[PDB]
């Protein structure tokens, strides 16, 4: 029984009754056509209703924001409809899920595009990178991403009201919270980023620039819904799928985080590492976190359950989310309290697939 993993912790408008937390989870096995969740899914989260809070696999705002086959939407009435019986599934079972939005910008193919076009981003640069498609058997398979087009300046406010529509969505679903995917150089990142931004307009150039999308959808959502609703993701520090943070990666870490603090959101979620190689963050740079942001702030990134006990009862973070952990174990919770085993991981079925590696994995 640890020490504070297991207790209560105000997230925004809900009440988590532990502090270990799921995390976001891209598993690929929706419905196509139709980005659909399915039933299969919803058995899946049902699993791990125990969690603290779950959030959900990356969603879609809107069919440009597809990156990947089998990542599911929320843009559309059926969509709207399965996963109004997913949230059901968990609240049925006292849990609390969030769904996290997102658009992939450049990290996609242009086959998974409406009418078949290229993908959109901040420029057009090349992800340098291979997303997931399905072959004819329907089967997950890589491919290299498309090279993007660079949105217009008048395509930008569409952005936005993809995420507010989303948001709006994702109330009527019955989803708890929201979480915004200002991380590992999907769209929202790719404008954070100089190395995927080179736009000479207002949305290039400085940081303050650079964070001005993120921060109108920011504000958009909050006006759509509630600031004790939203939750955002982000990954300031380091390099993910080949998106770093720029020469002063921690000055604008703190900037954002200040902006962000100024629209009193329900949780600061932060991915210290991608899944290769990353240098650890120091002390001091998340006592400067904790000391410019008000709400919850959510640690992740290879994390073990001493780490998340030592990081709290520190007072610099208030909860983990634990990944590849949570996709082994549905009953993470009970096995982190009890300190039992935990079942092997088997990451041939992380992505794709059916039931085996999902709903597989047996509870104590
Ligand atoms: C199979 C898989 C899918 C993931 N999908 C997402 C996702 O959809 N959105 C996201 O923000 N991060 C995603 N991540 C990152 C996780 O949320 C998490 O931060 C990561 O697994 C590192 O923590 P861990 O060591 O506890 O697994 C994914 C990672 C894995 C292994
Ligand atoms: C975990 C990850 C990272 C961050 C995130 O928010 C969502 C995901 C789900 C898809 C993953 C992605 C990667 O880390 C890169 C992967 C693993 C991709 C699927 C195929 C992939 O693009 C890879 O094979 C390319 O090398």
């Amino acid at each position: 029984s640890a020490e504070k993993l297991f207790t209560p912790l105000k997230v925004g408008a809900v009440t988590a009754p532990n502090r270990v937390f799921m995390a976001p989870l891209t598993r690929l096995r929706s419905i196509e056509p139709g980005d659909i969740p399915t039933p299969l899914m919803g058995e899946y989260y049902r699993q791990r209703a125990s969690a603290g809070l779950i959030i959900s696999e990356a969603t879609q705002i809107s069919a440009q924001a597809k990156g990947y086959a089998g990542a599911p939407g929320l843009h559309s009435p059926e969509q709207i409809a399965a996963w109004k019986k997913i949230t059901a599934g968990v609240h049925a079972e006292d849990g609390r899920i969030a769904v996290q939005l997102w658009h992939t910008g450049r990290i996609s193919h242009s086959s998974i595009q409406p009418g078949g076009q290229a993908p959109v981003s901040a420029s057009a640069l090349n992800a340098n990178t291979r997303t997931s498609l399905r072959d004819e058997n329907g089967n997950a398979i890589r491919v290299d991403t498309t090279t993007p087009r660079a949105l217009e300046l008048d395509e930008i406010p569409g952005i936005v009201n993809d995420f507010r529509q989303a948001v709006a969505n994702a109330r009527e679903a019955g989803f708890d919270l929201v979480e915004l995917h200002s991380a590992h150089g999907y769209l929202l990142h790719q404008f954070l980023s100089p190395s995927s931004n080179q736009r000479t307009d207002q949305y290039g150039g400085s940081v303050e620039n650079r964070a001005r999308l993120v921060l109108e959808v920011v504000d958009a959502v909050c006006n759509e819904w509630s600031a004790d609703r939203i939750g955002i993701r982000v990954s300031p520090i380091g390099t993910f799928q080949n998106v770093d943070n720029g020469p002063n990666e921690e000055a604008d870490a703190l900037y954002l985080i200040e902006e962000l603090a100024k629209r009193g959101i329900a949780y600061l979620h932060m991915s210290e590492t991608d899944l290769a190689g990353g240098k650890p963050y120091s002390e001091a740079f998340r006592q400067k976190v904790r000391e410019r942001f008000h709400g919850v702030i959510i640690g992740a990134g290879a994390y073990t359950a001493e780490k998340a006990e030592d990081l709290i009862g520190k007072g610099l973070i208030d909860a983990v989310a634990f990944g590849r952990d949570y996709i082994a174990n549905p009953d993470l919770v009970a096995r982190l309290q009890k300190k039992a085993e935990l079942n092997p991981q088997r990451p041939e079925s992380f992505y794709g697939g059916g039931a085996e590696g999902y709903t597989d994995y047996p509870s104590l």
